[PDB]
C-alpha cells in the first residue's frame, strides 16, 4: 500500500487521512461508515464517503432503508459502490450501556468477513472519548489484522499517547 501507518500495534495498524487519502493508500477489503440508525450520510465521515462514491452510497443506503427500516445500533449494513465495499456500522451514543453496545459494534466489524478500515466508533457527535473507543476496539479486535484510520493531527496523538504512552 501506498499510505504508511503511523503506528502498528500487534494487529492493528493505524493510518491517517482523509476518505480519498485512505480509499487510495490502503490495502483493504471493506471500509467501515461511522453511520446513524437511518443511514443518512449527512455529515463528517459518512458525508465525505458519500461524496467519495459521487452519491452511490446514500441510493443503495436509502433503497436498504425502503425495504428493511432502521439500523439496529451495533449492527451493520455491507453496500457494494462499485470497487469500494462500504461497512455501514451504527455505534451508541453516550450513555449507561456505551460499553455493551461499543462491544457489539466492533464485533461486527471484527467478525465480518476480510480485513476492515475502520474509524474510531461513536467520536464526535456521538459523544464518545476517543480513547474509551479505542479501548474496546484492540480489546475486540485482537486476532485477524484490523486498519483504524483517523483525520487530523490532534487525534493521531491520543492514540499514539494512548497505546504508546
Amino acid at each position: 500500500e501506498k499510505l504508511n501507518a503511523f503506528l502498528v500495534h500487534d494487529n492493528v495498524a493505524f493510518y491517517q487521512g482523509d476518505v480519498d487519502t485512505v480509499v487510495n493508500g490502503v490495502d483493504f477489503d471493506f471500509i467501515v461508515n461511522a453511520a446513524n440508525e437511518n443511514l443518512a450520510h449527512g455529515g463528517g465521515l459518512a458525508k465525505a464517503l458519500d461524496v467519495y462514491t459521487k452519491g452511490k452510497l446514500q441510493r443503495l443506503s436509502k433503497e436498504h432503508i425502503g425495504l428493511a427500516g432502521k439500523v439496529k445500533v451495533g449492527t451493520g449494513v455491507m453496500v457494494e459502490c462499485d470497487s469500494l465495499r462500504i461497512f455501514n456500522v451504527v455505534g451508541p451514543r453516550k450513555g449507561k450501556h456505551e460499553r455493551d453496545l461499543l462491544i457489539k459494534a466492533y464485533n461486527t466489524i471484527n467478525n465480518e468477513q476480510g480485513t476492515p478500515l475502520t474509524p474510531i466508533l461513536s467520536c464526535g457527535i456521538f459523544g464518545i472519548k476517543l480513547e474509551t473507543s479505542l479501548e474496546v476496539l484492540l480489546d475486540v479486535c485482537n486476532t485477524k489484522e484490523v486498519k483504524v484510520f483517523v483525520y487530523t493531527d490532534t487525534e493521531v496523538c491520543k492514540v499514539k499517547d494512548f497505546v504508546s504512552g
